[PDB]
């Protein structure tokens, strides 16, 4: 079937859309080349429904359905909880898009009388009626890139309302389920350290290594109905509450296998067949489908011992080389499964001999130095794509700040560490908001963080060594040193200088900004302060941050105000 059908009604934004990056000084003082940074809009979302639009053939054979079995079987091991409405009001994130029935996410996070009232009547509507499909909305996503366009993506996303009643049905399903079914394949189970480890680990432990991403394209296009059904009966495995049973059999027909479109100015837009961006599956069910068809098509390939790591559609494989022939033909015997069960690939994969030619979940594993000269391995991404919303981010005040996550979750980096900590405490610091919290996303869920808790998060997540790095590979900083010229980004020795102003500047203010001033900026000066374990580190509560995965979900994990 088409993953798409389309009525002529366009995608439509609810408000003026900006596409180019303002020129502001405090931006301007991070990237002087603002042109080459631009934000998807409405503009260009008719090219990208044309690259969504596509009849999906699917073939199953016994590979598939064996490994289904064998999902099921771990699935079978899980009882899930029915969250109560108090529960799943508090996952919503403040400022989650208001309901067309006269609420919004602030009157549910309050437990407003008119807020609850709907919930239950939709919650009601689920149990009593298996059929009728649930609207959603499409829009253009606004997301900010450097050039070389992109078309906007589109984001489909039914009622407020419902997205609570998914949350009582399936946030404990999505939450502990994947684990259960994928074990250590299960990406979002590990912090960024702990990624590292289970990669190098899984890369050494192999007689003699070969690994590949495979990249599917447009991979949400490509979830059949076939496939969301088969999500469903691994759902359906765990002990679930009657009213969890029903409302999961009534979501997965009403919503999440397809549904109507509509727009920002409530005119039929068109219908879905495939997955829908926003909804509390997306993440769960998208890794699902992605790990069982590349366990299916590993066995019809022929690969030997393999170790697959899955996010969404993201997939890395790590196995035991055959020969290079051989694992030419194997990869090629892999696409063509792959191609069969519908994940057809994007750029067309290619065997890697080194670990650190591999990119999954857009990072790559590189080397750098502790104090004492030891390695020490950690992940790293090309920064132009975090730096152009850095610079975003510090002309508009935007609801995520990404610069923010990719403080947390690059911590260690050349980069976070020389240009995006100085950068954003330099303002911060300037404006009296170190203290600030803001919001951020990690694995897709929203988390409110003050930059000043950053030392503790950053010890707990990477070690005391991510404020010790030095040395890393030329091969690293030749990347950076051309993302900077690229982006006209102010050289590292400019950098430098910033840094240890503003660490004067934390130290002086002693509290938390001297701790930041310690820890985050150590790397600026010869002089260097004694870096021991954080207090606040050992009690910090990270239960929940690498748990599961969440993106498009509308999850917020941050703590509740009690009333
Ligand atoms: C990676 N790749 C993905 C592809 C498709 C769907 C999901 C998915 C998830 C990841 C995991 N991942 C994220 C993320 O956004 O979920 C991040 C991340 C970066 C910056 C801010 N917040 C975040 O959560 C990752 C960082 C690193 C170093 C990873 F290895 C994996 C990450």
């Amino acid at each position: 079937s088409m993953s798409y059908t389309w009525t002529g009604a366009l995608i439509t934004p609810c408000a003026a859309e900006e596409s180019k990056l303002p020129i502001n000084p405090l931006s301007n003082s991070l990237l002087r080349h603002h042109n080459m940074v631009y934000a998807t809009t409405s503009r260009s979302a008719s090219l990208r429904q044309k690259k969504v639009t596509f009849d999906r053939l699917q073939v199953l054979d016994d590979h598939y359905r064996d490994v289904l079995k064998e999902m099921k079987a771990k699935a079978s091991t899980v009882k899930a909880k029915l969250l109560s409405i108090e529960e799943a009001c508090k996952l919503t994130p403040p400022h989650s898009a208001k309901s067309k029935f006269g609420y919004g996410a602030k009157d549910v996070r309050n437990l407003s009388s008119r807020a609850v009232n709907h919930i239950r009547s939709v919650w009601e509507d689920l149990l009593e009626d298996t059929e009728t499909p649930i609207d959603t909305t499409i829009m253009a996503k606004s997301e900010v890139f450097c050039v070389q366009r992109k078309p906007a993506r589109l984001i489909v996303f039914p009622d407020l309302g419902v997205r609570v009643c998914e949350k009582m049905a399936l946030y404990d399903v999505v939450s502990t389920l994947p684990q259960a079914v994928m074990g250590s394949s299960y990406g979002f189970q590990y912090s960024p350290k702990q990624r590292v480890e289970f990669l190098v680990n899984t890369w050494k432990s192999k007689k003699c290594p070969m690994g590949f991403s495979y990249d599917t394209r447009c991979f949400d296009s490509t979830v059949t109905e076939s496939d969301i059904r088969v999500e469903e009966s691994i759902y359906q495995c765990c002990d679930l509450a009657p009213e969890a049973r029903q409302a999961i059999r009534s979501l997965t027909e009403r919503l999440y296998i397809g549904g109507p479109l509509t727009n920002s100015k409530g005119q039929n837009c068109g219908y879905r067949r495939c997955r829908a961006s926003g909804v509390l599956t997306t993440s769960c069910g998208n890794t699902l489908t992605c790990y069982l068809k590349a366990t299916a098509a590993c066995r019809a390939a022929k690969l030997q011992d393999c170790t697959m790591l899955v996010n969404g559609d993201d997939l890395v494989v790590i196995c035991e080389s055959a020969g290079t022939q051989e694992d030419a033909a194997a990869l090629r015997a892999f696409t063509e499964a792959m191609t069969r069960y519908s994940a057809p690939p994007g750029d067309p994969p290619q065997p890697e001999y080194d670990l650190e030619l591999i990119t999954s979940c857009s990072s790559n594993v590189s080397v750098a130095h502790d104090a004492s000269g030891k390695r020490v391995y950690y992940l790293t991404r090309d920064p132009t794509t975090p730096l152009a919303r850095a610079a975003w981010e510090t002309a508009r005040h935007t609801p995520i700040n990404s610069w923010l996550g990719n403080i947390i979750m690059y911590a260690p980096t050349l980069w976070a560490r020389m240009i995006l900590m100085t950068h954003f405490f330099s303002i911060l610091l300037a404006q009296e908001q170190l203290g600030k919290a803001l919001d951020c996303q990690i694995y897709g869920a929203c988390y409110s963080i003050e930059p000043l808790d950053l030392p503790q998060i950053i010890e707990r997540l990477h070690g005391l060594s991510a404020f010790t790095l030095h040395s890393y590979s030329p091969g690293e900083i030749n990347r950076v040193a051309s993302c900077l010229r690229k982006l006209g980004v102010p050289p590292l020795r400019t950098w430098r200088h910033r840094a240890r102003s503003v660490r004067a500047k934390l130290l002086s203010q002693g509290g938390r900004a001297a701790i930041c001033g310690r820890y985050l900026f150590n790397w600026a000066v010869r002089t260097k302060l004694k870096l021991t374990p954080i207090p606040a580190a050992s009690q910090l509560d990270l239960s929940g941050w690498f748990v599961a995965g969440y993106s498009g979900g509308d999850i917020y994990h941050s703590l509740s105000r009690a009333r």
